[PDB]
């Protein structure tokens, strides 16, 4: 079901963010970017969607690198407002899927959402992580990504990538 | 078409906001709440959706009063973040349609969006009017309001209310 995949994306993305942030803390120690909002967000580690988001953060660690690097350098130029965040999110997310959908691109979108959320927090926009989550959920619903995931077996199919 | 009604809501709401703000300036003069974002937003006065949003602002002027009054007093308690704005928007918008959809409630939702946008601007959240617009558009799509309007003839049917 496309709609149920779309509903599950919130928990997948929240779990992805938590574990990606924890992994960056483990890799960088005191040099990691601080964002307490990514430590305290709602989390259910044993749920299926919590397990999916975590596994995608893990497998993403050795595939995101070039795309993750350019996200950071580009975000240094992101203007401060919620409208600027939406416009930049939409441009980048659309470009990721211009040539079709695949799991690597899904993971790239989650990673982009993580980097966007981190950037806006570091530049003084607090309480915006739920809004980035909604950007991701709604984009995946209206851009047929939830439909593509549903035809692959749902988010649980992502566990096969590990 | 439900999807095309949903697409048109952006322009309807932007036009509603522009003309509601202009009307409040005309009724209150220098006592009106200032919000330059509601003067400079994209506007196409002669388009059908621009005409619809304007007419709904006009007819709304003598039906919103009690609901508009409580919106203002309640919004004095709205916490500052984008997440707080989304949570409050969703609670109020859901309550407006709990017992079904009618044009008066559609106009009340547009008026609520106007008051929410004005409040968040007055309290230091700039560049958020597009986000309130998206709250309205997406709520009307996912809560079957766009579908209800489509079965009534589309947004153009609102011109019959005048
Ligand atoms: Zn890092
Ligand atoms: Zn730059
Ligand atoms: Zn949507
Ligand atoms: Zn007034
Ligand atoms: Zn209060």
């Amino acid at each position: 079901s496309e709609e149920q995949v779309a509903q599950d994306t919130e928990e997948v993305f929240r779990s992805y963010v938590f574990y990606r942030h924890q992994q960056e803390q483990e890799a960088e120690g005191v040099a990691a970017p601080a964002d307490p909002e990514m430590v305290t967000l709602p989390l259910q580690p044993s749920s299926t969607m919590g397990q999916v988001g975590r596994l995608l953060a893990i497998i993403g660690d050795d595939i995101n690198r070039r795309y993750d690097s350019e996200f950071q350098t580009m975000l240094q130029h992101l203007q401060p407002t919620a409208e600027n965040a939406y416009e930049y999110f939409t441009k980048i997310a659309t470009s990721l899927f211009e040539s079709g959908i695949n799991w690597g691109r899904v993971v790239a979108l989650l990673g982009f959402g993580y980097r966007l959320a981190l950037h806006v927090y570091q530049h003084g926009l607090t309480g915006f992580l739920g809004q980035v989550t909604r950007f991701v959920v709604d984009f995946m619903l209206h851009h047929s990504i939830a439909r593509w995931i549903a035809q692959r077996g749902g988010w649980v199919a992502a566990l096969n990538l590990g």
